């Protein structure tokens, strides 16, 4: 349904709410949890960046946003999680989405730690396909129809046909609305189709690591090397 907030996983919303309810809550402890959730991460960043309107460099990590807007503000984002009624889109594999998203973020953080700010690349990774969550949330029944029929490139075309947008473009407009740095958005768009170029490549790697962790290939072995990584980094990235 339109104007419905992106949802958070149940257990995770429970943790975040309880944590925040305490008066002895820390920013580090709140950030650790929040940053595993695309929805909350997106609301906070929009909250921290939108007011600025471009008057300064944007935050691109939760911890950075917490310290900017203050911990009492962020408690409140936690305190209302309850309201967001782990979603009605029947065909959408929410758990898979949440796992893949987190693994991609962890991977991309590792990758850039040895090659752009890791904490921020973590965030881009996490949110790199948030347009899927948004479709499932705005139009559950319609999106189910789509997911049940198509997949991959057909899916994008079917989404375009049914919603006058796709999940890749949604991701990008959301990230732009949330004040993400232009370079991240370009990198993402680039990666959505085989400097900005380097990062786009690390993102696709991260996505690929993610794909495989939720399931050592030839090309992926070479992708590792295109990024200047090589081993055993690539292995470490596939083992917890
Ligand atoms: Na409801």
């Amino acid at each position: 349904m339109l104007c419905d907030s992106l949802p958070t996983a149940s257990r995770t919303a429970a943790a975040i709410l309880n944590l925040a309810q305490s008066e002895d809550v820390t920013a580090e402890a709140l950030a650790q949890l929040i940053q595993t959730d695309p929805a909350l991460t997106g609301r906070i960043l929009r909250f921290a960046n939108a007011p600025a309107q471009g008057t300064r460099r944007p935050v691109a990590s939760v911890i950075d946003a917490i310290d900017l807007v203050g911990l009492p503000a962020v408690r409140q984002f936690a305190l209302s999680l309850s309201l967001i009624d782990e979603g009605r889109c029947e065909a959408f594999d929410y758990a898979a989405y949440w796992q893949k998203s987190l693994a991609r973020a962890v991977a991309l953080q590792s990758i850039t730690a040895q090659a752009v700010a890791p904490k921020e690349a973590f965030t881009l990774g996490l949110l790199a396909d948030v347009g899927r969550l948004a479709l499932a949330t705005a139009w559950p029944e319609e999106y189910s129809e789509c997911l049940r029929k198509a997949d991959g490139e057909a899916l994008i075309a079917l989404e375009r046909e049914r919603f006058a947008t796709d999940h890749d473009e949604l991701t990008r407009m959301l990230l732009t609305d949330w004040g993400f740095p232009q370079v991240f958005i370009d990198a993402l768009q680039l990666s959505q189709q085989d400097r900005t170029g380097r990062f786009a490549r690390q993102l696709t790697l991260a996505q690929h690591i993610a794909d495989h962790r939720l399931a050592l290939s030839p090309l992926l072995r070479a992708e590792a090397r295109r990024c200047g990584l090589g081993d055993e980094d690539l292995a470490r990235l596939l083992a917890d």
